[PDB]
């Protein structure tokens, strides 16, 4: 169990995931948004997050003892999910949902890789 990522990259990291050509969709507090959505919402999604939970929990340590942020991936996961399950596999925020899935996965599929590149030309240990 070693500690593989600062905080501070992976706060950056989550925050780079907030485009501003996804309309809020994965960074919004949904039910502050819609606050008339908690049963239905929690009905049919019983487990949630978001970019700003995420970068809570960046901060937090949740995600820098994984090499391959398998924990950060597993939210972006269900944050798009949740919006496939809540407002269809069909239409203009599911075609977002699945550019922001792919756009996440590069960004962190880069980062991965850029730290072990580093961490791999260690002359000790």
């Amino acid at each position: 169990r070693q500690k593989f990522y600062p905080e501070e990259e992976l706060v950056a990291l989550v925050r780079s995931l907030d485009r501003p050509q996804d309309e809020g969709l994965f960074s919004m507090d949904v039910l502050v948004v819609y606050p008339h959505l908690e049963q239905e919402y929690t009905r049919v999604c019983p487990k949630r997050c978001d970019l700003a939970t995420a970068a809570e929990k960046a901060a937090n340590e949740a995600y820098s003892y994984d090499v391959n942020l398998t924990a950060l991936r597993e939210d972006i996961k269900l944050m798009v999910n949740n919006c496939y399950r809540f407002n269809g596999t069909k239409g203009p925020l599911a075609n977002i949902a699945e550019r922001f899935e792919a756009f996440a996965k590069e960004q962190i599929d880069a980062y991965v890789t850029k730290k072990a590149g580093g961490r791999r030309l260690s002359s000790l240990r």
